[PDB]
């Protein structure tokens, strides 16, 4: 089997993106956050406080004739954005891009925070880093994609994520027409539960390839790309009036400005990001500060290749009982 679905930016910042999903019988469609950085399909229901929800549309698993309680199952999870939601859990059907799971864990919020319910665009989650840091207790549950595997024709799925503009995530094969060239693969690390693999350079603009190991995760779920300060120094440096903000909360420049590009490496290959996708607009309305794409990892723990730089390309997420990553360009 194979699964196809677009994905669509909440904003015209490319903030986060958005798929629609099916859950339940008759089918209810909701509007799910894929997030290759965590690994709980949660979704805003019936069951979710009253005053924590404002625009989204809710599943509610008493008009689904196929939902069932998982008895005794709860959910708690933090992001690492400050963000957190909590509930209880249904099997249910799942459906994306016509790829069908049955018995998948949909995981019913009674709590969110505040960030979610001021987001009114998202419905939900959809996990798919590795079901090792699935949350739910005392029985910890499957993400879509592991149980999809089995099924699938290939044990892949793939993201093609657009510049201010829908995408597409693709679920057991490798869409030839969607990329240019060749297909980088490069190891991955599952230790921490993450799509972490080691990038072998960057260069800023026209300038000279740095070769240097930075390990790091895939996480379609972070809007921005965070690397280690050296290298997030070495991109600012070369824009006229950047500086980091401590009151703003990372490196901002003027809306002036022409942003460089920045380069990371793939093995022996390389992924542009154009300057355009390194800006985030103002950093409130009308002002001439604006907000950079590219920021310091420092304090984080880990380097995040966030939408900023997973756009720049056309990226297999492949499970294969070794997984790997890789990376073209398109």
């Amino acid at each position: 089997s194979t699964g196809s679905a677009t994905t669509t930016p909440i904003d015209s910042l490319d903030d986060a993106y958005i798929t629609p999903v099916q859950i339940g019988t008759p089918a209810q469609t909701l509007n799910l956050d894929f997030d290759t950085g965590s690994s709980d399909l949660w979704v805003f229901s019936s069951e979710t406080t009253a005053s924590e929800v404002d625009g989204q549309t809710i599943y509610t698993p008493s008009k689904s004739t196929t939902a069932k309680l998982l008895s005794g199952a709860t959910w708690s999870i933090s992001y690492g954005d400050g963000s957190s939601s909590s509930g209880d859990v249904y099997t249910d059907t799942v459906s994306v891009g016509g790829l069908t799971v049955t018995g998948q864990a949909v995981e019913s919020a009674k709590k969110v925070s505040s960030s979610f319910t001021e987001d009114s665009t998202i419905d939900g989650l959809l996990g798919l880093a590795f079901s090792t840091l699935n949350t739910v207790s005392p029985t910890q549950q499957k993400t879509f994609f592991d149980n999809a595997k089995a099924s699938l024709d290939s044990p892949v799925f793939t993201a093609d994520l657009g510049y201010h503009a829908p995408g597409t995530y693709n679920f057991g094969f490798i869409d030839t027409t969607a990329y240019t060239g060749s297909i980088t693969y490069t190891a991955v690390s599952t230790k921490q539960g993450f799509w972490e693999w080691t990038s072998t350079g960057y260069a800023v603009g026209s300038g000279t390839f740095k070769s240097t190991s930075i390990d790091g995760i895939a996480d379609t779920g972070t809007t921005l790309l965070y690397l280690p300060a050296t290298v997030v120094s070495a991109y600012w440096a070369q824009v006229s009036g950047a500086k980091s903000s401590s009151s703003v909360g990372g490196y901002v420049f003027p809306c002036s400005a022409t942003l460089p590009s920045f380069t990371f490496g793939v093995g022996s290959a390389r992924i542009v990001i154009p300057g355009d996708y390194i800006d985030f607009g103002p950093i409130s309305t009308g002002s001439s500060s604006c907000f950079g794409g590219i920021q310091s990892s420092a304090g984080i723990g880990i380097n995040i290749f966030g939408d900023v730089a997973l756009k720049a390309a056309f990226v297999v997420f492949n499970g294969a009982t070794t997984p790997t990553l890789g990376f073209a360009s398109k």
